[PDB]
C-alpha cells in the first residue's frame, strides 16, 4: 500500500499562517492547530508517505520537537551545520539582532544603539540556502546577524 519514506534533512522553515496543524504522526488524519506561525522552526527530518508530505519542526535554541508540518505550508531553507569563529566585526546602529538565523519579527532579540559603529564580536556562523548569518555580542546584548549587515 502506502509506505513511508523518512530521509534526514536540515532546513529551517517558517510555518505560514494558513495551515492544517501540526501532526503528531506522519499518520493521524487531522492536524493539531499550532499558535507557532511565522517563526523560524529547525526542520531535523523530511518524510513522504504516498501523496502527503511532511517536514518535523522544532525550536532551534532547545531542539524541542513540535510536531510535523505540511512541506507546502512552510517557507524553507537549508541550513549548513554552524561553525565555530573567531572574529570582531564593525555594526551601526539601529541594526537588529535574531535569536535565531533567518528569524522573523517574533524572533527579535535586540537592536544596536550608541554613537557610531559598535563592535560586535563573533562566536559562531551559520550558512542559511546562501545568506550567512553570524552570532555575537553587541553591548551585552547577544544575537543572530547577517553579514550584510557587517563591516570587518
Amino acid at each position: 500500500n502506502n509506505q513511508l519514506t523518512v530521509t534526514n534533512n536540515s532546513g529551517v522553515a517558517q510555518i505560514n499562517a494558513k495551515n492544517s496543524g501540526l501532526y503528531t504522526t506522519v499518520y493521524d488524519t487531522k492536524g493539531k492547530t499550532t499558535n507557532q506561525i511565522q517563526r523560524t522552526l529547525s526542520v531535523t527530518k523530511a518524510a513522504t508517505l504516498g501523496d502527503k508530505k511532511f517536514y518535523l519542526v522544532g525550536d532551534y535554541n532547545t531542539g524541542t520537537n513540535y510536531g510535523w508540518v505540511k512541506q507546502d505550508e512552510v517557507i524553507y531553507n537549508t541550513a549548513k551545520s554552524p561553525v565555530k569563529i573567531n572574529q570582531t566585526y564593525n555594526v551601526k546602529p539601529g541594526v537588529k539582532l535574531h535569536t535565531v538565523p533567518w528569524g522573523t519579527y517574533n524572533q527579535v532579540a535586540g537592536t544596536v544603539s550608541g554613537k557610531g559603529d559598535q563592535t560586535f564580536k563573533a562566536t559562531k556562523q551559520q550558512q542559511i540556502d546562501k545568506a550567512t548569518y553570524l552570532y555575537g555580542t553587541v553591548n551585552g546584548k547577544s544575537g543572530w546577524i547577517s553579514k550584510y549587515y557587517l563591516t570587518a
